[PDB]
């Protein structure tokens, strides 16, 4: 009761000092304020921007981590169209023994299920967002993905699923297009290739009406998202969940999974989320 009054005193004092130009929508710069903000009528659109940190607990590191000219050519598109073998050998070595999304991936599934997710911008090619159930339209796979692959020939472009590529990779035979006999390349954005065009219209408009940015497993100031993030309105709250003046920023520094759990609990979804995760994990265990 005196705490409720103190809560108002702090809110009034922090907004008074902010001053004249900036607008603060969070009633408190905490995970709690963010939960209340996302449970309010103002929060209709949420965009998640995620990186590697949300996959560490699922055991899949970024693959760029540590006769071929320089080490990097294995990541270059033109070197790939001429010498595909090195890449596919590495792809075999690094192929994940499992695809089990994390609590954080499923938290995003809840956002989508509750009609709250405008889009999930990801730097991961690991495919977990799709396994957790996010669809093509909910995503902008910025470094591309190994989920699908295509024939390199412009007048063919035959698509192939992971099933088909996995088999090739472990058999150590170079994937060829059944129709045009041309190479079949994973839809990863190789060095030299570019982010596909339709994603630009997302970037150019999604950030205009976003009500909340959830940045997880990657940092706020690092390019390239930093530039995507800077297109959001200045009043747009941003919650950062990553391992290691302010009026519209809140930070949860710790493991991405524990963070999504604390937020889900504050929203009363903890149980529903832990149920989704147990279920899918068993449902994935029974496929293989
Ligand atoms: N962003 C990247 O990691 C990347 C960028 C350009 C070129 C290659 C890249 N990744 C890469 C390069 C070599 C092998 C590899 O591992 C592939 C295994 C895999 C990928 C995605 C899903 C499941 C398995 C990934
Ligand atoms: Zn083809």
């Amino acid at each position: 009761g005196e705490a409720d009054m103190d809560f108002l005193r702090n809110l009034f004092s922090q907004t008074l000092s902010l001053g004249s130009q900036k607008e603060r929508l969070l009633d408190e710069l905490t995970l709690e304020g963010v939960a209340r903000y996302m449970q309010s009528e103002r929060c209709r659109r949420v965009i998640c921007l995620v990186g590697a940190g949300i996959s560490t607990s699922a055991g899949i590191p970024d693959f760029r981590s540590p006769h071929l000219p320089y080490p990097e050519a294995i990541f270059e598109i033109s070197y790939f169209k001429k010498h595909p073998e090195p890449f596919f050998a590495l792809a075999k070595e690094l192929y994940p023994g499992q695809f089990k999304p994390t609590i954080c991936h499923y938290f995003m599934r809840l956002l989508k299920d509750k009609g709250l997710l405008l889009r999930c911008y990801t730097q991961n090619i690991d495919t977990l967002e799709r396994i957790a159930g996010l669809e093509q339209e909910d995503l902008v796979e910025a470094h591309g993905t190994f989920y699908t692959s295509h024939c390199v020939s412009a007048s063919c472009r035959h698509e192939y699923p992971l099933s088909w590529m996995k088999e090739k990779i472990f058999s150590e035979v170079t994937p060829k297009c059944e129709d045009c006999q041309s190479l079949v390349k994973p839809d990863i954005v190789f060095f030299g290739e570019s982010l596909p065009a339709r994603f630009f219209s997302c970037m150019q408009s999604d950030f205009l009406k976003v009500d909340l940015l959830l940045v997880m497993g990657t940092s706020l100031q690092v390019q390239p998202f930093a530039s995507l993030i800077s297109k959001a309105p200045l009043s747009t709250p941003r919650l950062l969940i990553n391992k290691e003046k302010a009026y519209r920023d809140v930070a949860w520094l710790g493991e991405c999974d524990q963070g999504c759990l604390a937020l889900a609990e504050l929203l009363g979804w903890k149980k529903e989320l832990e149920d989704l995760v147990r279920r899918e994990h068993a449902s994935i265990d029974a496929q293989s």
